[PDB]
């Protein structure tokens, strides 16, 4: 849905409305998702002008809105940027941009995020490099410079964050990525590492100077088919919770595993299995204990370029006795997606 | 103001900006809808896409930015998502929707809530199937399989609400709406039942296990007058506050009546007069007590189809020794409205 | 950009994302305007209808969307609408439009809010009439009544605001303004009143029982060079704060030079200079005191119409022995602008 294409700059505006409802047992306190109304709405706007032939201008926002709220003093609950960058981009050396972004091992992680609803457990927002984090400067080359392509790298620098809070904080960092794909496959490299604030260290659970990020996954999306799997560790940069002693912090060292597999069909119909496991090893008091763990069978259903349907349900496989009291419960959603 | 149609997808961004001043005397702390600055603006989109020749998609958001705000800790005071919801229509089976919207009452209560500002004053939000409320399920029939037009009628289904405040909160339910057009007059009956939370229970006003409600209206939108009358009734769902007490809760029966009549001109000057008055019938203390009670001058001037102003002048005949503390003073209203 | 011009009614939507880092020593406690990630966006829409070949209309809107927050509790942090108003405009008597706009001293104090990033320290947002106060009455007249061209007046009321804050309160005010440009020259006055909130006289720095505000300047905005020169006064409406007490409060009277000069090369590179120095003059137990002073060098480069990079470095002056602590470092702001 593009709006304004007039002298050399190109805006298109694009939002899309999201009618979800999940379905849980109870009120969604031992279960993965939760349970009721989740429906949301999201607006922004995408930015693309030639300065000349070779360099060129580009800045993007986005916005979420929540509709599962009231419109009383909960309003804004869960109204965020999720996105805000602005940069420029040249022929062969690559482009630079800087603001609100990604992180470079949501290049790997991205593959297996790929699901109708849920998956991506292991990007979180504001965990360093994993997902959406505030004041990133990224340098990115699509293909190496003209000399061979389908080759990707990229560079990122992370600015300190020090916030109120200690899970949304960050300190200084370095990342980088190597990206190949060829004959329809894929393969990524990704790994970061950043210094952590002192607000971070005080916290029970985790204990460390520095929180080291790095993933790897491969890809087969080519004629219909989907199939991808992401290995990644984490040192000092996983956000954990104690339900039972009521102490939030980060875990030592977690090992993630995700798995995802999907068909597409001519009429539109689209098949979806997947796994995660997610494991935090040697915590305070826990020892080994596992975050996340599910099977799951999906499928979305596409009308049309712009209206779709979806179903999902979550399988979960955390066994009741977790030392976390992470939630273990089946969860299904239904949702509505009307996007231009 | 529709700004992309290019493929299937039609694309309106609509908006307005309002410029209101209030008047009464004092602060407004015994008037009817307060004193000062009360400025505003309205943003969201609209969608539409034909999927084939018989089914299409739709969906729509709006959101109500604050102008009277301060640019200082108070910025988001009254901003909210009144719209958020999406779904298809088929041919003649009717149309199916899931989100933010309004509810099968307001299709009785929506007749005399022509007003320029005030008005419609029994259609409360959140007030379980008078206003917009979040988690609505409807499902709409526009004329009845095409056996015969101007014979609408529309099914409802609340989901639970379990909010942090009683006020916002519902539960489960079920309601309807029959409505029926000829020769320009009109003619809707509406009825809607849902099921209370317990938080809503253990309040000190009010006191039961489910909330009815429903309402009947007449209508006469032919040759350039407009006549309508709304008579209904409410059991246990209606928001009303105890000023000498400082306890809030619900009323256990309330009877409601509405009336307005406008004509328009040929130049575009619209006047207006209405009576409303509700009535609580057999709250805890008080007994019968009646909680909205006004006549009503105004009028519109339509200078084209982006521009207006309307004057808006409250008599109120509260008679200002009323057992809750309403307030009881006159209220004018000024404004000058743009939209697109 | 443009995106709706089709009736009568054309409607422009504008935004603009903009990624910014501030460079100072520490963590920004002793610096002028602080350290970290600063990045914002904004968005809003301009509107414009013909009624007939006199009488148009119009509306604005506009809002600040932060990227340097989380996606946490700290979501909207400095998320607020700039711009809220509408109003109506004929031929020759002028045009009134009413709800959130600037001030009428904004007329003179612009003419030196010209800098990349800073500057404008002396237009406080709600002070009064120096910057954008949410409801204002304006009615501008653009040229005499055609009589003269390039004579410009204006006269502002001001609604009575009060909020829970002392600081961004006020109450009933007259202003008024004088402009003329000749030759591509400039000269401006203006002069504002009001009467102050009894909030506001509760407060211990600063005392008093009416507002006024007054400013003159000067322009060269011809052959490519700017040149400016603001002088103004304040009594009783100057936001001072005092970190060695931890009070707050208004300042009894200030005084407030502003300098600035510019030059625009043809392939788009603007360096700029810029001295301001305001005094808070017979404050209680300091005296005379300097809240602003700071030389400045700094520099603007437009790779197009869209596009565009600035450096901003603040050489702080005040000498770190202050009476009120108001910050005293040296900082650089880096940015990187698209816009539509």
């Amino acid at each position: 849905a593009e709006i304004y294409n007039k002298d050399g700059n190109k805006v298109d505006l694009y939002g899309k409305a999201v009618g979800l409802h999940y379905f849980s047992k109870g009120n969604g306190e031992n279960s993965y998702g939760g349970n009721g109304d989740m429906t949301y709405a999201r607006l922004g706007f995408k930015g693309e002008t030639q300065i000349n032939s070779d360099l060129t201008g580009y800045g993007q926002w986005e916005y979420n809105f929540q509709g599962n709220n009231s419109e009383g003093a909960d309003a804004q609950t869960g109204n965020k940027t999720r996105l805000a960058f602005a940069g420029l981009k040249y022929a062969d050396v690559g482009s630079f941009d800087y603001g609100r972004n990604y992180g470079v091992v949501y290049d790997a992680l991205g593959y297996t995020d790929m699901l109708p609803e849920f998956g991506g457990d292991t990007a979180y927002s504001d965990d360093f490099f994993v997902g959406r984090v505030g004041g990133v400067a990224t340098y990115r080359n699509s293909n190496f410079f003209g000399l061979v392509d389908g080759l990707n790298f990229a560079v990122q620098y992370l600015g300190k964050n020090e916030r109120d809070t200690a899970r949304r904080s960050n300190g200084d960092g370095v990342g980088g990525s190597i990206s190949y794909e060829y004959e329809g496959f894929g393969i990524v490299g990704a790994y970061g590492a950043a210094d952590r604030t002192n607000l971070q260290e005080a916290q029970p659970l985790g204990n460390g100077k520095k929180a080291e990020q790095w993933a790897t996954g491969l890809k087969y999306d080519a004629n219909n088919i989907y199939l991808a799997a992401n290995y990644g560790e984490t040192r000092n940069a996983t956000p954990i919770t104690n339900k039972f002693t009521n102490t939030s912090g980060f875990a030592n060292k977690t090992q993630d595993v995700l798995l995802v597999a999907q068909y597409q069909f001519d009429f539109g119909l689209r098949p979806s299995i997947a796994y995660t496991k997610s494991k935090a090893k040697d915590v305070e008091g826990i020892g080994d204990v596992d975050l996340v763990n599910y099977f799951e069978v999906g499928a979305t259903y596409y009308f049309n370029k712009n209206m779709s349907t979806y179903v999902d349900y979550i399988i979960n496989q955390i066994d009741s006795d977790n030392k976390l009291g992470v939630g273990s419960d089946d969860t299904v959603a239904v949702g509505i997606v009307y996007q231009f």
